[PDB]
């Protein structure tokens, strides 16, 4: 018990004298966590996002453990608060997508210390320190009467993050792989169709959008079935297509090599598919 008490002297002094390193305070916070200190928790938790209102990892941290106590409807707050702050980088918003694809799929299987930055806090000359809530109240109600199966919030999430300052096709294509795995849920398919559709019409021949489109036919299956070769060979098809396109030929065959590293990966692949792929890969 004392070892409690001196292990948070370490963190604590360690934090006042730095109260920059966000790794600190993830640190301590996973540390008062595991002994059980929830309150502890909540305190620390609220010390660090108040001096680090933009770093997603405290925030997907607390809506993430809301959500694992059960109640999404908390989740769903931290992480939509959040998206109100953290707005120049993907991180914050990929990890509520995820935290929702993941209620998803328990649903799917089925059949205070605490206190957060004020989004509505003006600074010194009227600006607010937070963009505009994430959805309008309108909005809100529409995606709770929504149907849970449909898969029409992450969707949402995805739409609106495109008015976010982070958009761009590398975060598109971070959401692609957000979604690309639950590829076991029924939502999935109309979704990746979504984001891939999406990069299509916005960066027409960016190597991102290249690479969820090679990618994209793989998503829902699984080898040993019938669909894995075919949809390979889709996926080839649309490689070579992507090699004579006019494209950055770099970025696409250094995404595409990690890609194929990862299918090489796996185990029980078919001989000629080993071979074709590694000829494939040697060539890039």
């Amino acid at each position: 018990h004392a070892s409690q008490a001196r292990t948070f002297g370490i963190f604590e002094r360690a934090v006042l004298k730095h109260p920059g390193s966000i790794e600190l305070w993830l640190a301590y916070l996973e540390f008062a966590a595991q002994v059980k200190a929830t309150k502890r928790w909540r305190r620390i938790m609220t010390r660090a996002l108040r001096l680090h209102p933009m770093n997603a990892s405290l925030w997907t941290l607390a809506g993430r453990r809301a959500a694992q106590n059960g109640d999404m409807q908390r989740a769903r707050a931290h992480f939509l608060r959040g998206c109100r702050f953290c707005t120049r980088e993907p991180t914050l918003w990929l990890e509520y997508a995820r935290c929702e694809m993941d209620w998803l799929a328990r649903m799917e299987a089925k059949k205070d210390g605490l206190i957060l930055p004020d989004p509505d806090a003006e600074g010194t000359d009227g600006t607010k320190k937070a963009a505009k809530p994430v959805f309008d109240a309108e909005q809100t109600k529409k995606l709770e009467q929504s149907p849970a199966l449909s898969g029409a919030i992450p969707i949402a999430v995805f739409d609106v993050a495109r008015k976010q300052p982070f958009w761009g096709p590398a975060a598109a294509e971070k959401f692609f792989d957000v979604f690309a795995k639950f590829g076991h849920l029924s939502c999935h398919e109309r979704i990746i169709s979504h984001v891939v559709t999406t990069m299509q019409e916005l960066f027409p021949n960016h190597p991102c959008t290249w690479s969820v489109h090679i990618r994209q036919p793989l998503v829902g299956v699984d080898v040993l079935t019938p669909a894995f070769p075919k949809a390979l060979r889709e996926s080839l098809a649309r490689l070579k297509a992507a090699l004579q396109s006019t494209t950055d030929r770099k970025a696409l065959a250094t995404k595409m090599v990690a890609w194929m590293d990862g299918i090489l990966a796996i185990e029980k692949l078919d001989a000629a598919i080993r071979t074709v792929l590694e000829h494939t890969k040697r060539s890039l």
